[PDB]
């Protein structure tokens, strides 16, 4: 089951400048930063709250590592702004299979590595009323 | 202080069809529906989780009531997708004043009525790295 909003993926041209914007404006601090070379992003997670399923909700700020990437292409076409939304689950493999069986395009056969060792997959935005939709299971198992 | 992600505002051409998409695909049910004639929207709130500040996190699905509206104009230019993000606070008036004093454009002098009697304001997307940003205080006071 999808039991939380895990994060909002926000694309930006300059991660350091956008991180400072969120710190100066709202007081949000950096929980974690990492580079994902497969996905072509440098990212910062800003924790906003904990959630009733034992997880948490973040802003995921993303700058591209290369123009030929999902985020690099998107920023070139659309400018900075919301890129994707992510739902958390205790079993992304099972939820992804159930959604595949409804005829929504699941982009990966098997979940791939995401932030902080998470396992992630994506649903095609044209099958989700225009919203790129991520499904994620955290590496550290959650206690509701 | 901004203590939670309150909701993701998602624009759609057909609220009933998009509500059914989220129910059939993810099992998300309708928490509340209302029309806001000032804002020019018909909306459905889908509750995803509770949050550690005593509040909750929703998907806010929005169809326009008229073409000459924030959401009607946006859908005409961009198609269906994420329209805004909202942060919850126990005191939107104080947080909005503190943000005004940083030179970010606050669109309302005083918070206006939003969903379920909430009080809301918005920050201009061009001052927020492309993200239309809502600040909201729930009408029913929260117990962390
Ligand atoms: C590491 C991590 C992350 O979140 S990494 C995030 C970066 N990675 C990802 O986004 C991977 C998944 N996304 C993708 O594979 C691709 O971007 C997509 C879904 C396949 C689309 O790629 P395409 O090759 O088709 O690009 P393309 O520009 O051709 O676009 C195909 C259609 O999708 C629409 N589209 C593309 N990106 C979109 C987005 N982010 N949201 C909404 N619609 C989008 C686009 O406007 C076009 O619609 P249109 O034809 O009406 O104009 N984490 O741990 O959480
Ligand atoms: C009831 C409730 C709701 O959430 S009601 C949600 C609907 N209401 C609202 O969005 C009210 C606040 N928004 C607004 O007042 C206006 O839409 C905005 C902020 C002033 C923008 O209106 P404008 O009159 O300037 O429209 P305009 O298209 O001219 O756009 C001005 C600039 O803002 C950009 N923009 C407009 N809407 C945007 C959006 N949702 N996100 C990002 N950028 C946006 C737009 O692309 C343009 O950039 P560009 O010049 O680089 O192309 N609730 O309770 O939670
Ligand atoms: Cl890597
Ligand atoms: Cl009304
Ligand atoms: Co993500
Ligand atoms: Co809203």
């Amino acid at each position: 089951s999808l039991t939380r909003i895990d994060h909002i993926g926000i694309a930006c041209h300059d991660l350091d400048a956008t991180v400072e914007f969120y710190r100066a404006t709202y007081g949000f601090e950096v929980f974690h930063t990492e580079v994902n070379e497969e996905q072509g992003v440098r990212e910062a997670m800003l924790k906003i709250n904990d959630t009733s399923d034992g997880g948490a909700s973040y802003l995921q700020l993303l700058e591209p590592t290369r123009e030929d990437s999902a985020v690099g292409k998107w920023l070139a076409k659309n400018g900075e702004g919301v890129h994707h939304i992510a739902f958390g689950t205790a079993d992304v493999d099972a939820d992804a299979a159930d959604i595949r069986d409804k005829g929504v395009r699941v982009l990966y056969d098997e979940p791939r590595r995401g932030t902080m060792g998470s396992r992630i997959t994506f649903l095609h935005p044209k099958d989700c009323h225009g919203v790129l939709t991520e499904l994620v299971t955290s590496a550290a198992v959650e206690s509701p």
